[PDB]
């Protein structure tokens, strides 16, 4: 199954097999189990080439996984949670993939499980960079969650105190 | 908590990070639910300089976790449990952090899911370099897992005929 196959690809960082199995026909949009695509899986990654060439080659930049939780969540074991590949090069710190899914025409306050934006998850995780670049994209900084929470409250939880300092005066 | 931070720092590649929680005791050992340590994220994300410090400071090379990373999910699939770092890096493709585990005294045979080893993830996952790497350091090519799996057997299921070739001469 060549949409398997181009998932494991991109999840692999196989820029090669990545070209090869789209010559072969597959899927560029293809699913796994949760709705997750080879675009999400080489954003999570870090793997910039492939998620450049898997836009070239028509990969859908707004891609939501399925839905999975509806109260807090946030561990280092988090594999989907209704989000696009955007919510996972913010949340990994990826700068140069946010960039290119930002001009590829991501949503910037797409909204994942609780309704957390890209910029919930970049202030979560202590990307400070990738907060100035969302913001500098429009992000918005009020955005709250399902429970209330800003992604200023999200950073003070976190110890983020750089980037609630960057949120505040947004 | 401290450790909850540093296993954080080490899936997020937060050098700085990791030297700051460490400087303020967090400790190297930490584990996650699951069993997961500072050193399985490092080692599964690809994060060289993060395994380096964490070996340095005393890290076990051969902590085995069932944990729970970043993947893709297919119905029907198989399931393995206590993984060690070795396991993930050599899964992931991470060559130069194969060879620090290696050199830091990781097991290459012998784990708690018998005959699950990171040969068979090589294989698996088609990354030659480390197979060859793993062969060198006496990894049982006929190793039969809990499916009745070699090395092999994941190198021709997944198509990696290069790296069947390879097994099949070393047997």
């Amino acid at each position: 199954d060549l949409g398997k196959k181009l998932l494991e690809a991109a999840w692999q960082g196989q820029d090669d097999e990545v070209r090869i199995l789209m010559a072969n026909g597959a899927d560029v949009n293809a699913q796994d189990k949760f709705g997750t695509t080879p675009l999400h899986l080489a954003a999570d990654m870090g793997h910039l080439e492939i998620v450049e060439v898997l836009l070239k080659t028509g990969a859908d930049v707004n891609a939501a996984a399925t839905g999975h939780y509806f109260q807090p969540y946030f561990s280092h074991s988090v594999s989907y949670f209704g989000e696009t590949p955007l919510h996972l090069a913010a949340e990994m710190g990826h700068l140069e993939i946010v960039e290119v899914l930002l001009k590829a025409g991501a949503d910037v306050n797409a909204f994942a499980d609780l309704g957390h934006t890209p910029l919930h998850l970049a202030a979560q995780w202590g990307h400070l960079e990738i907060v100035e670049v969302l913001l500098k994209h429009g992000a918005d900084v009020n955005a709250q969650d399902k429970f209330g929470k800003t992604p200023f409250d999200l950073a003070i939880d976190n110890g983020n105190e750089d980037i609630a300092e960057v949120l505040q005066k947004a």
